[PDB]
DNA sequence: CTGACTCTCTTAA
DNA sequence: GGTAGCCAA
DNA sequence: TTGGCTACCTTAA
DNA sequence: GAGAGTCAG
């Protein structure tokens, strides 16, 4: 049963996936800030990264910079995102140790699915979600607090 | 699907889940040198470790000694070592990042349950095994190296 | 504005 | 993610 | 000899 | 496990 199989990924991605939305600032883009969402796998065994990258027919295998020999499965863009995001909403229930991440990633990621960040006030949320999203992890941070991110926005939205 | 959930562990312990095989120098123990197995996942999230030990009728959760508020599931009794094995085996052939670990891992518990461990070389045969699973790890290492215990248990043999 | 490659930072395995 | 010490059972 | 609680060591997430 | 820089597209 392949059911067994999605059950595999969906453990997997418990232990050791990683749900991430980067804010990057970039002066052409509009509010200033830029929201980056990343789901990834990191693992020295590049086998199984081949696998579910194959079962979900998504996604990219790389070399993980700073340590030679192990390797990122990533899936970034929005169309894979959505899939990717198609997928777990089908098991969202039974996730434990990362339900939240997600729900909170999908919110941000859909969120950008629909340009809700074309607009100031929408772009605030979504920053401030995101600072939400880092609040549940342990291996996160953040480079800048959140109001000085707002506050590059209002910078921005003054011209 | 119970199947289903079946896939979310095997997938939870190819990423987090660990098969190790200590040696106990104890003198008053058959060829001076002991084999201790011991299966067990870590995980801040204590509750999935809970569903986990729920599911397999096995194990127990505990602290993990130097990370306060981290949780460890462990399940080394013979006993309950056999259940564990009986279980993994049925897909022990779709495991793909710690296929080997786990074969090796068995084949030692086994070794010991079966008391292959109760002759000079049954013990030797055993103990190299537990070298070769160390190999297979990343984070495993060894206080003494494989001569030394081995020329332990020619002392202990001696007497 | 988004894609994606390069690089950086943290700790739970 | 993996080892090893100890002492009771 | 084995159980299991305590303490220690390493890096792949 | 997770965040940010940079520049081409
Ligand atoms: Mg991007
Ligand atoms: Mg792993
Ligand atoms: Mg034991
Ligand atoms: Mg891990």
């Amino acid at each position: 049963e392949e059911d067994f199989k999605e059950g595999y990924i969906l453990g997997f991605i418990e232990a050791e996936g990683s749900f991430s939305v980067s804010i990057k600032f970039q002066r052409d883009v509009f509010g200033g800030v830029r929201l980056d969402p990343v789901f990834s796998i990191t693992q020295k065994n590049r086998e199984v990264l081949e696998a579910i990258k194959e079962h979900l027919g998504i996604g990219r295998i790389m070399e993980k910079a700073g340590q030679p020999n192990t390797y990122v499965y990533v899936v970034d863009n929005f169309n894979e995102l959505v899939k990717l995001i198609n997928f777990l909403n089908k098991y969202a229930d039974f996730m434990i140790v990362k339900k939240r991440q997600f729900l909170m990633f999908r919110e941000i990621a859909n969120g950008l699915v629909n340009g809700e960040h074309l607009h100031i006030n929408g772009l605030k949320r979504l920053v401030k979600l995101a600072y939400e999203l880092t609040k549940e992890s342990e291996k996160g941070y953040r480079k800048y607090d959140l109001n000085h991110v707002l506050s590059i926005i209002d910078k921005w939205d003054l011209g």
